[PDB]
């Protein structure tokens, strides 16, 4: 059991943005680092060529550096009794 609590990065709120614009939703589990299965409404995880999708040692972090058309929708995690519950609605000035 170690101290070191990051800080909360599971967001929760509704945030809109451009296009290629950077989202940014992240969970950090500081306790039982449980496995969460996370989905975003659009944008399906694979390696990593397409979105930049990281997996930390601990948790998992879903880095956007282009938030486009085809990002925008709803996210959903289910983590370990926890939930994010961030809605991104995005422009497309671009593409």
């Amino acid at each position: 059991m170690k101290m070191m609590f990051a800080k909360e990065q599971s967001v929760h709120n509704e945030v809109q943005a451009e296009a290629g614009a950077s989202a940014m939703l992240s969970c950090e589990v500081a306790q039982a680092q449980t496995e969460v299965t996370w989905y975003k409404d659009g944008k399906k995880l694979s390696s990593s060529s397409k979105v930049g999708m990281e997996v930390k040692g601990c948790t998992r972090r879903l880095v956007l550096p282009q938030a486009g058309k085809a990002d925008a929708g709803e996210y959903s995690c289910e983590a370990g009794g926890q939930r994010v519950s961030f809605h991104l609605h995005i422009t497309e000035p671009l593409e």
